């Protein structure tokens, strides 16, 4: 069963297996005065391991590493950022001295800077349009547009038919917005169609944050934001 959040002590570390080879990491922090839970993906790369955003802060993401360590094997080569928030890029600089290579997009690293947050160390390329694709060793990235926030990716797996959607994706429990202070509400609902015309085969639909589901959390998703937009 998939851990939620009150099961996640913060600053522990769990890993789910998705598939062969795919797996998602969960985490807590504190954040405004609560603690929410927080996914990220692990992605098996031949000998190697792609990983899909921190495990939100320093201490979290090296429990994730020793976490990946115990219980994978397989060193963290290559680390990419989803948006700029800290729950994404926050433990970079762990990932950093670990000497794992840690990639966003161009706009991702400028709003990280602007924000005074870590900054992961390249820049991807290919990704400055909505609708843009690029391949990453064993995932495709997709930049569908502004939602959660103006930079935001999407992290898809062929092989395993896994769609990482990140804070642009809701859970299905989720009846309300949530943090949308960087968001684009008008345009959020553009990029989830953008999202389901290129992965409407998705079997395993994966949230920035809470439970994982099936294509349905992104219409849902697309409905609690114009809900959130008509009042
Ligand atoms: N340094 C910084 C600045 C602004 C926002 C953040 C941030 C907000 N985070 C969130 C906390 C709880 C929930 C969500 C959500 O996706 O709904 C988020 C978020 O990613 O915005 N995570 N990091 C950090
Ligand atoms: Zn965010
Ligand atoms: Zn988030």
């Amino acid at each position: 069963e998939y851990p939620t959040v009150s099961e996640i002590p913060v600053g522990e570390v769990r890993l789910y297996q998705i598939a062969d080879g795919v797996w998602s990491h969960i985490a807590t922090q504190s954040f405004d005065g609560a603690v929410y839970p927080s996914n990220g993906l692990i992605v098996r790369d031949g000998d190697e391991l792609l990983l899909i955003d921190t495990a939100w802060g320093a201490k979290n993401t090296a429990a994730l590493l020793a976490e990946i360590e115990k219980q994978i094997g397989l060193p963290v080569t290559r680390a990419v950022s989803t948006h700029f928030h800290d729950d994404r890029v926050g433990g970079v600089d762990v990932l950093r001295a670990a000497g794992v290579a840690t990639y966003a997009s161009p706009s991702t690293r400028r709003l990280a800077e602007v924000e005074g947050n870590e900054i992961p160390t390249h820049s991807l390329e290919g990704l400055s349009s909505s609708g843009d694709a690029v391949r990453f060793g064993p995932v495709e990235l997709f930049y569908p547009g502004a939602a959660h926030s103006t930079d935001n990716l999407v992290v898809y797996v062929p092989s395993a038919s896994v769609l990482y959607g990140g804070c642009a994706i809701y859970e299905l429990s989720r009846t309300s917005a949530g943090n949308v202070a960087d968001a684009d509400l008008a345009e959020w609902p553009t990029s989830i169609e953008r999202i389901q015309q290129h992965y409407p085969e998705a079997q395993f639909v994966i949230p920035g944050h809470g439970l994982p589901g099936g294509l349905d959390l992104l219409k849902h998703t697309t409905n609690v934001v114009k809900a959130h937009t008509n009042r």
